[PDB]
């Protein structure tokens, strides 16, 4: 192969490489800003309240519980919920359409997205976690809700990690996502789901190569390209056979 021939298209492949990366990037972008926008709405709702709605609680299960509620429903979140700092949370949950209720069991101030929620004055991003009401992976998304200054409680969010699992997998080209402990999280190729397969050597070359530069690397004994890129604790990865500039 000429090497002006070769070189047009390694040129080639890159450019498509890193648009269908960026395309997985932005998927993640999309619905983190998707569920804030979401998360922050609810927070301007709850504070817009009157504070004689908000300091009783039966005035919380009665005033807040109806937003906590459509708010669920208009995006089908998991479960949506304000905790309170006596340890009590009021709590709207998939699944019988019973009211929300005032739940005194679950442990809040235990948990990150209670806690983080407080030590910061932006929305909180959980990794994903085992939701302990109703036993799913889920993404949480908390935010400490002030009026006047005074804290009112720690909205909380869950949204099923599956939903961007699914999201990425249906993105074109053979791009991947591995989460902050960088194990892999979602795959348009659901082989790469299986825990045994080794990611090492792209993991490695990324390492060496940094955020969207293009690399080259071998599996068993034959060359593919590929790049990752940070996109928040994520890892997001494309790779391809080296055949389209070798063949
Ligand atoms: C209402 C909260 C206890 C739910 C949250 N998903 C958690 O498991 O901590």
């Amino acid at each position: 192969i000429d090497p002006f021939t070769k070189t047009s298209l390694y040129e080639s492949t890159l450019k498509n490489q890193t648009d269908l990366l960026k395309v997985t990037q932005s998927t993640v972008e999309d619905f983190r800003s998707t569920n804030q926008s979401f998360t922050r709405a609810l927070e301007k709702d709850i504070a817009n309240l009157p504070y004689q709605s908000l300091i009783t609680e039966e005035n919380i299960i009665n005033n807040v519980g109806p937003i906590l509620k459509y708010y669920r429903h208009s995006i089908n979140a998991l479960n949506v919920y304000l905790g309170l700092n006596n340890g009590k949370v009021l709590l709207s949950q998939k699944s019988d359409a019973k009211m929300p209720e005032l739940r005194d069991d679950l442990d809040i101030k235990t948990k990150d997205w209670y806690q983080e929620a407080l030590k910061t004055n932006d929305i909180f991003v959980t990794p994903a976690y085992l939701d302990t009401v109703l036993k799913q992976y889920v993404i949480t998304y908390s935010k400490a809700i002030y009026k006047d200054g005074k804290i009112i409680g720690v909205l909380g969010v869950d949204i099923p990690s599956e939903d961007l699992q699914n999201l990425v997998a249906k993105t074109p080209g053979n791009t991947f996502l591995f989460d902050q402990k960088n194990k892999i999280f979602a795959a348009t190729n659901k082989e790469l789901l299986n825990p045994s397969i080794d990611h090492s050597p792209v993991l490695n070359a990324y390492k060496l190569n940094g955020d969207n530069n293009f690399f080259s690397y071998k599996l068993n004994n034959e060359e593919r390209l590929g790049a990752c890129t940070k996109v928040f604790a994520y890892t997001a990865c494309i790779t391809e056979s080296a055949d389209i500039i070798n063949k």
